[PDB]
């Protein structure tokens, strides 16, 4: 399943829900902007 809000992962690869994004200079799934 998609990782959500907060969720943890890791830059490279994106496993967040849609709408929802890794952010590289975070270490969890943020909301897409």
């Amino acid at each position: 399943d998609c990782l959500k809000f907060g969720w943890k992962c890791n830059p490279r690869n994106d496993k967040c829900c849609s709408g929802l994004k890794c952010g590289s200079n975070h270490n969890w799934c943020k909301l897409h902007l």
